[PDB]
């Protein structure tokens, strides 16, 4: 009964199938400048990752690289041009699951290693979220919806939240944890 | 009773059955300028994954991709030719599946990474939808037939559609759903 | 007891076994000119699949692409000769099994990238059409019947028939089925 | 209890084991002109494909593609000379099976695609009829016996039969098989 | 207790026993003229297939190609010289098995195309044919053994029988195969 | 219990290993002319066959092609000098096994093809002997026993045997077979 | 019940999931000089390994490496400029898992050793670090949002720790282990 | 309970270690002159086989070649010079098992199809025979022993033993063989 | 229940927790001057391995070398220069595991053999030194915190202890240990 | 319960492990003359065979050549240098088992062949008797041990021991075996 | 229940854990001089076997060779330079293990072949007493610790004691070890 068997349970298939369906407020999109001066909006990461960690529990999705590519690393003046292609796949405690492409760019940097380091990481989670966004939209498909994207742009100007250090972990000894985890042996 | 060990019930084969026949509305259908100054109909990716979810569950299909290749990069001026091809094979929790092939095209970009990534990711998402047309109508299948997309065209015209963000997910804790999981490992 | 692994039951093997004896009706063939300027009948792609669908059920058969090999990419003038063949497996839930080839073919276009993408598009799709062949009339067989062909030809026209779009899907929402999935959970 | 798992029972055994002694009458035999300016009897595919679902059932019988490679593409003036072979594998839901070569040709026309796609489909075509000689008479094994051929030609003009498409299937919904199917999940 | 997992009764194993010990009468034997000026006898491939199919059941035996090598295609003026083997492994309902080879040759036609054809499909026959010998004299073991041939040619000659084309089939239903498989998915 | 997993029972085994002691007589010994102008005893591959049927049953021994390798073609006048060896692996319904090579010789030919064929097949009969003589005297172990060979050669001549052709089969058709395989489905 | 076959009981999911939400304290992280001036922000290696121990017990996490690349090694003065990247996986007792790039960089030695050395380790460490980010908050997933190194800007600098060697282990000995390792072969 | 899967009883074990002590009479001894013109002894593979045969039953023991390897085939003159080695793996019902490896040389034939047939089937039973002889002195284990060959010259010299050819094998039956096989099947 | 297959009881889990956990004493680090004329502490591997002995049992600790890569050996002058690396697994009796690469350097040497031998083994020892500090503190996870090096200096430096060879092992006989073996058999 | 699968009983363990223990006498030991003019002493494969299969019996170990590998063939006059490597695996009835290298070689002869055959076979011998010393003295593990050495030379002339064929192997019948055999059957 | 598979009793473990930790005495280590005019200790193969066969018992461990590598051949003058890789995998009956490399030198010697000889066999034992140290002090761990070695060398010479060849083993059999082989059958 361990991860790749399991079978959802009705209750915690229903409230995911709902909670899937949800589109993402203005706090998770970000955005950059594309080439063509113009705008483009993407999801950070580490927000992903607790979208999924939060959807799933931290033992209900997982995700492998199924293979990264290095498309070419060219010197065009001093500098590197680097592109790199990973194919992700993620999957659900279920055995369900979704692979894609995600693709890693370096352009102009003068470092091969800090050019291959970029693109290779970037590839990597660029692929990871493109496969997560398969699950819906709270995981990220509403992303590319031009319409979504719209009806975002019209709303309230938003200043980033300050984050409370105040219960952030300070130790390594998790008490609770370490208490439930000696209970399970039993 | 994993993903790809399921069987499906009476009552979920027969609803699936039904709703798959159906063809789709004007509201996901989109269209574009063919290089022959022609119109162009399909539907876009974040659609059919949508469609895909709301039909199965979001633990009811899969996909994975079999392979991808870059068929040629060719610079043919300042600028760059990418074709890429993708074989996407898409499962249902039943272990039914369907395979296809998706393409993706780069032509006139001065980016070669650019190039490649719009190739690379466009392959995969055109045989994703290749792959679940095969399921039926609902999934896609209607959007080739000719009399399907004429008697689309003997509509109104389709405005943009507006999202509501009211009540947009915000934060990444789900009680509803950690109540569910939480009850399922006991 | 997933898919691979059903076995008929009397009843629906006789049903079957029944049904893919007819030959099927004008509304199924269309025409095109082949180059010795003359008639070649076949069935679009999308009715043979919703034939399937309809024959032995959306999660009743399934395919898979074996192999996709590209002949040649010839350039002769400015334009391209692009000749693509797959290798189609179908299968029933049964296990049962038929396989085989299918050609694409583009000659004429300029554009490399849309001349491949055409013509591995039409392999696959003409392989699973050949390997659907071998299950019966219904599913094509009759086809290349040239006394079929005859005595189809004996009929009478059939102006394009129109599409009834009132009941169309709108939203991706499937109450019937969400409902039935709860239910099969249990 | 699968394909592949089967086992005949006595009655079916014993039905086909005399139905396969049969041989077939002249409505299955068709000809051709060799080079040779001389006579070449076979069956057309099609017509061997209902022999066989007919005799064993749709789901009865299978056949896979081991192999299939192309011998040579020669250009001997404007025209293409093509060799191509298969080598097909046929199953009944027994597990017993027959596997031969089948061959595929194509000489004299200018197009290199549409040669290729000649040859590669015939050789399937030829091998899974080869394939299915095996088995019996009733499958074509008679079609190679000279005896036969002769007692074949001391016949009248086997003049073209009429294909009756009065009860042709005009649609994809299957009534009975839909009933028959959703009871199968009880 | 599927092809390949038969055990054989004794009484079957008895009878064929002894049925495979019997010499094979005029009736199959047929000749050709070696190079050398010399008769060579040989049994026909279509009343191997027979025989076997007698002597085990449709479903009784079976084969495989377990490799088919092309030696070499030389053109030595302005005809082709070819020599094909193929490795064909035969088995029993019981698991039972032979294998051999068989050879395939083509010397002089003009058409390399149907030089390769004639060599790889008589390869195949030819091993199917050689392999079925292991089995006994019934299956054509006989076939080699100069005293055999000997005292057949003290045998007076026979007129090739005609063949009874009065219940030839023509039609591809039959009602009694059709109710034995019905009766069995019960 | 199929091939492969029966074990001998002490009477069966007990009859055999006494059997297989026995050295063969003259009717089994034939001979040729070595270079060396000296007379090399053999067993021809029919009465080989003959002998391991008869011992171990149609059923109770088996034999594959582990390997063949064409060690060389030279032409070297206008006449062909080929080498071919092959690994032959014969076994007992047991599980029992023995493997050998075989080696097939063509010198002198100008045909290319029948030099192959005729050392292709004779490596692999070769080798099937060879193998077989692993079992004892009466398969062939004698053979090479120089006081066997000896005490042969110390023997009044024997007239060839004539081949009793009077019961031989005249059709394929064996209902003795035919019936008690109808009981051997119950 | 061994490693990778565990599942989580209610009360240790419950706790871990919690535990794993915390950002961590400004005494797990540290600063580098970036080329660009500019400081970054990391966890170093073996904080994360004892984050790890705590969260998931000695024996509930794993990681292997599937496979370490090294891109380039570059002399381009007297000095070696080393790119490596490495592929981790980490697996929980569940059997969920995580897989990332690590990069490991050395510019600049003159050392060819020293400098492989390097860059291999940490590629490594880097890719460890990467992939346990994923599951959660408190194993590194804040440390590159912006918001949260923000609000950790705003805290006093820290002055350095001092560790208490007090009660460091002086022997190799470990009592209370021996005894409950001694009563478990029970 | 198939070969490879026998216990050996304590009776038949004890019975064959003791059998296996035993060295061999003048009876199996023979020899040959070396290149430095000094004998050497050695024993005839069908001895040998029989030795294995005789004690541990013609299916208790089998024997594979694991791989045979041409090391040279060298024309000096007119002459070739061959060295082939085999590695033989033999095994006893038990499941117990040795290899070794065997050499076959030709050197000075002219025929180099001649010189390779007999390198490679002597490196086969040269091999057989030396892994043979792990099992004991019965099996020529003693045959290298100095002390066993010296005080073999001191015995009187040996008339070749008679083949009495009376019972000698006239008939391919085997009724006490068919016999109890017939009854196996009960 | 063999290695890999255990579970710890709650008893050994929780004791080795904790016992993890601790820092080394001074008694276990020592130190060496790396080329920037500085120093670096490490352990010894043979400190290393009891630590782990000690910390799970002989039998409760493996570890392999997946896989050893020599990077280069230089010769610039008559000296080597040598950069191997070492690809470590180290597992528990649980079936948790840890893998880390470790290099192996030799810089100056003129022996080849010298060289290449120190660096083989030092990536060994260096790999299985870096994959057990995954386990926690006290198998060497602290040495490269630079507050515990800094709190480790503020120590009376530490005076090199003596071994006691009284008691040490003389012969190899082990009497409690025979003993408690040969019951084990019972 | 075959071979690799036996596990030792108490007393049978106990014999060996005892057994094992002891160095042979000046029987077992023979010498030769290294190149420097220094005695070399080894154990003759013959007697370790035995020793083995008395030690265990003779299904009690096995053994396997992994791998042999001909370092290189030399010319270097009018003779051959050879040096040839093995790898050998032995294995008890228990699954336990010791690896070792073996080594062959052959310098000075003029015919390659024999000196292949040399090299290759010694190798292999070497090998089994080196796998063989890690079981102990009794096995050879003494052999090199010089103050073992030592104490042997401290012993008197050892004077051939004398084999009296009386009782050796007159035939191949071996009776009380044929009988146990029997009786196993049962 | 065979090697791999036991589990050791408590009382087994128990005590071997405690003789693991055991330093061994001056009796065991012996030493030569390095290139360095420094003296290196270390354990001669054969002590090390006999240590692990009591310590484990003769079927309580076992090792493997994963690979041997050859790193170079060099001719320098006509003397040879060898360096030779091995990786030795030692396992108990536990299926715990430990795999290291060991390096076996040859430099200086005229013949190849004895180079090469001595450097594969030097790197296996080698190998084989760097895995075996793993396991604790008594197996060897000790010996490269520098308070160890600095304590051995403030003890007495010791006169390399004389072996007692009185119950030195002169025979083959083994009558208890075969009384026990008997009884174990039972």
């Amino acid at each position: 009964l361990c991860f790749g068997q399991c079978q959802y349970t009705a209750e915690e298939y229903q409230a995911i199938q709902k909670a899937l369906r949800q589109r993402l407020g203005p706090e998770y999109i970000s955005s950059r400048m594309a080439g063509g001066g113009q705008k483009v909006c993407y999801i950070e990461g580490h927000r992903v990752i607790n979208l999924a960690n939060e959807m799933f529990g931290y033992n209900g999705w997982a995700h492998s690289i199924t293979q990264q590519n290095v498309d070419f690393v060219d010197l065009n003046n001093g500098k590197f041009y680097v592109g790199v292609c990973a194919f992700v796949r993620v999957q659900l405690k279920d055995g369900s699951y979704h692979e894609d492409v995600g693709y890693g760019v370096s352009e102009g940097l003068k470092s091969k290693a800090l050019s291959l380091e970029k693109a290779r990481k970037e590839a990597v989670t660029d692929g990871l979220k493109r496969a997560l966004r398969s699950f819906g939209n709270a995981l990220g498909n509403c992303i590319l919806d031009k319409d979504y994207l719209r009806s975002l742009n019209k709303l309230p100007r938003q200043l980033p939240l300050e984050v409370d250090l105040t219960k952030a972990k300070r130790q390594d000894l998790e008490p609770s944890v370490e208490e439930a985890r000696y209970n399970s042996c039993r």
